[PDB]
């Protein structure tokens, strides 16, 4: 069915996001406003960025998959179409959650150092 489809993946997009906030949440918790740790914020926000672009393609293969699914159900090009139009949805959701993070993250540094 559909919704076990849907739901199954945004369940993988919401670990994805949990992940995402608890890597960048332990970083501040640890992180002191001091030069050691001003220093290596350069190295830490790329390394950030790398696993933000690999969660992005997961988020790719996992859609793909669920894409795969709907098209061997037994059901209209139609109906195909809606499903997919829903997954791209899930898709852009999970994707804008995974930036916020990101840019949430980028602007509490220069603000913390402004």
């Amino acid at each position: 069915s559909m919704s076990d489809i849907r739901k199954d993946l945004e369940e993988r997009f919401d670990k994805l996001v949990e992940a995402l906030k608890n890597k960048v949440d332990k970083m501040k918790a640890a992180f002191r406003m001091d030069q050691f740790h001003e220093e290596r914020m350069k190295d830490w926000f790329k390394d950030l960025r790398k696993e933000v672009e690999q969660m992005r393609r997961a988020v790719r293969n996992y859609a793909s998959e669920a894409l795969s699914k709907i098209n061997d159900l037994p059901i209209t090009n139609d109906d195909k179409k809606l499903a997919s139009n829903d997954v791209l949805k899930l898709v852009a959701e999970v994707w804008k959650k995974l930036e916020a993070i990101l840019a949430d993250v980028e602007a509490w540094f220069t603000h913390h150092h402004h």
